[PDB]
DNA sequence: CGTACGTGCGTTTAAGCGGTGCTAGAGCTGTCTACGACCAATTGAGCGGCCTCGGCACCGGGATTGTGAAAAAAAAAAGCTGCA
């Protein structure tokens, strides 16, 4: 009955959190301190959540409505 | 990307061919009467009509089912640790 708590991980959480968030938002900032908020402070994942990006399009699971240099306003069904 | 098929060879097999010999049974002919058309009178089954009353179509409201997104929780690729 204590702190920590938040999310799964991956693409099934990429498209989760970008689902969680009620609305349509940006950047890696947002989706990656969702995504760490339990405890573990990134680190090395860096690069790893970085990555997710070309890989939700080329793989079809996020489309971006606005951002350019690893920047990326990601949208689902509206 | 792996191999199931096609091609082409040499070897083996039995189809095809002609002939003979045998006789089952196909198919023809004649006779004869059981059977089915045809008939008229008889009459009852099944037709149209007509009435009724319960099944079922439709409704509303509740219980249940099944799908789908998220959120949590097991379970494996991606990083590294000193040992030996
Ligand atoms: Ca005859
Ligand atoms: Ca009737």
């Amino acid at each position: 009955k204590r702190k920590a708590s938040g999310p799964p991980v991956s693409e099934l959480i990429t498209k989760a959190v970008a689902a969680s968030k009620e609305r349509s938002g940006v950047s890696l900032a947002a989706l990656k301190k969702a995504l760490a908020a339990a405890g573990y402070d990134v680190e090395k994942n860096n690069s790893r959540i970085k990555l997710g990006l070309k890989s939700l399009v080329s793989k079809g699971t996020l489309v971006q409505t606005k951002g350019t240099g690893a920047s990326g306003s990601f949208k689902l069904n509206k």
